[PDB]
DNA sequence: CGGACATGTCCG
DNA sequence: CGGACATGTCCG
DNA sequence: CGGACATGTCCG
DNA sequence: CGGACATGTCCG
């Protein structure tokens, strides 16, 4: 087992809150999200855009880390990770550990970390100022099992932790959110949602 | 082990336990004979107990779950887990493994070993009734049978729930039986049948 | 691989397979269909096949069971656990952990991985029919689900029993399909009313 | 897992069988054996006396080994072994580790051997001819769990073999029977004897 | 075992 | 925010 | 979940 | 070869 981190959500000062898209509940869909739930359903492998929104630019050099744990109190100890079927499975683009749940897609100065003491893993990408026209950054993460992953997730819950550092793994923004991959996002956060009222 | 009292005692916030009303169905996860209070439940199931007060009590409120033996010639050894549970090492991460009482969906957990008495308890900060609800919901484990071998050994048990304050201090008491047992439906049903002549 | 004949060939000593008549009840641990010549049976239970013959056959006569995918587009591909079960030391100490089928009950088991082929088989040394028994019953285990990712991922299979000689030469052959699955009596239901228009 | 013995009757040059007393079935009897099924129905830790019968006397320095094996072969490579909590509860005779399912009563000269490769238990004691008024030799063995220990056996059927050998562990006989440590072991016996018709 | 559904897949 | 099924799971 | 029972314990 | 119950388990 290993330790937790916090998911608490820590603004800085820079002001660090996330964004993510209007994208309905049409049973097949890529990825969506819910503002009630606070909680992504997207599918395996498939691009869920982060919006990375700000008050006031980090210092070049900011790093940006994601970093999947379980929801659960009793499953936070132990590391997420792949199940042994889609750690086999060669889908590595060259970059990603065969093992790591959590991969940015379409960017080379992606580092996969695997935590020195907990064992937890881990993907950074340096800061990059919002657009030309744009005010946020947005990254591009895909999650490479599904939540109900025998041998891995398990049909767990997890959150992702999105955390804004310096250059020497130092906290300067905190944010979190519950994560589905699933085969229908569409019909879950229909579902999940209807299940609120009760 | 000094016997800690259990003497029901509702305090200043009145301060009561309830339970869910799920029935006697053979293999019900947890149910509550209110006739007995007595909770019947099973092996690590999730064990609501419902938390009621008249009056909001004060921040850094605490909320402990003990268990003693019922029979006063087991009152004073400390209540365990058997010896083949401890060793199979289905902790959490959070519980030690020699702990009978566990509290899930609480990351502010705390477990405790007296360091006079020897004995182990659990505690988590209390909190207000959410949206529109009566009562504040904890969810318990029992992590071996009563019937376990070298551990409770069919010896019956309660669970005390005190109420209590940032420093120690008793605002509130109550408690109740526990039976734990493959079929708590089957057994609530064979006990109440029971109370009759 | 190149795929190993399932052409039934009952041969010289008239060897058909039985099974157990066992109805179709949701969750029976293992269940035969006639009308479908396919057995549905639960990971890791017990799944007895019966050996009928017409003359008892000489000695050292030996009795291999081996997977082969239904699907001709998947039949030479080697029938194998997926690598979650591969990986959850379930081995009884005989088997070794990717086999697919399992003898229970039989200290002379012997597993086998063709050098050509690669494929898995199972072999017993036959026995005459107990006190009065017309069979010879065998308890297999299936130790992945049909369903299982990674493994047979939902592609049905066939369980091809070969009675052979000490030498490794065919003196009979018959063959079942396999599910496993979680519910055995379901599904033998839902398919066999996909039979009727 | 752990290779397994044979437990192959071989009465050997000297002609080595077993014996066990009539007992009946009376639900409560101390120890029982069934001719028919080949296995004792005894209690915990209560006295079961096993007749070593011979045709011809062994070669003074004759030692006399008890092995329990789980019968069914799913289990044979696991070594038979006492609960965690047996094993834990202090009824040591000063002789046998807490941990061995089977001592052998009253006699100084017995020997627990925990297998070097193996690592199965037994307990051995030197063989000494029958009595100045009896034609074989019997030995007091007695069962330290239930079959249906908790963590231990856990109501899953054992053999007993005993094995005859010379001093160098080199054999000279063996025999086997089916063990059945229990609450009520007339009960039991019925109850499978019973079952014989099926 | 049912009921109810959790959650993947393919259908038209 | 598709529908219909394929196939595992949990609770009583 | 029932049915049926496996298997420990105490009863009169 | 006691009887009656206390309490876990497996199969359908
Ligand atoms: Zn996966
Ligand atoms: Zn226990
Ligand atoms: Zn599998
Ligand atoms: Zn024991």
């Amino acid at each position: 087992s290993s330790s937790v981190p916090s998911q608490k959500t820590y603004q800085g000062s820079y002001g660090f809150r996330l964004g993510f898209l209007h994208s309905g509940t049409a049973k097949s869909v890529t990825c969506t999200y819910s503002p009630a739930l606070n909680k992504m359903f997207c599918q395996l492998a498939k691009t869920c855009p982060v919006q990375l929104w700000v008050d006031s630019t980090p210092p070049p050099g900011t790093r940006v880390r994601a970093m999947a744990i379980y929801k659960q109190s009793q499953h936070m100890t132990e590391v997420v990770r792949r199940c042994p079927h889609h750690e086999r499975c060669s889908d590595s683009d060259g970059l990603a550990p065969p093992q790591h749940l959590i991969r940015v897609e379409g960017n080379l100065r992606v580092e996969y970390l695997d935590d020195r003491n907990t064992f937890r893993h881990s993907v950074v990408v340096p800061y990059e100022p919002p657009e030309v026209g744009s005010d946020c950054t947005t990254i591009h993460y895909n999650y490479m099992c599904n939540s109900s992953c025998m041998g891995g997730m398990n049909r767990r819950p997890i959150l992702t932790i999105i955390t804004l550092e310096d250059s020497s793994g130092n906290l300067l923004g905190r944010n979190s959110f519950e994560v589905r991959v699933c085969a229908c996002p569409g019909r879950d956060r229909r579902t999940e949602e209807e299940n609120l009222r009760k």
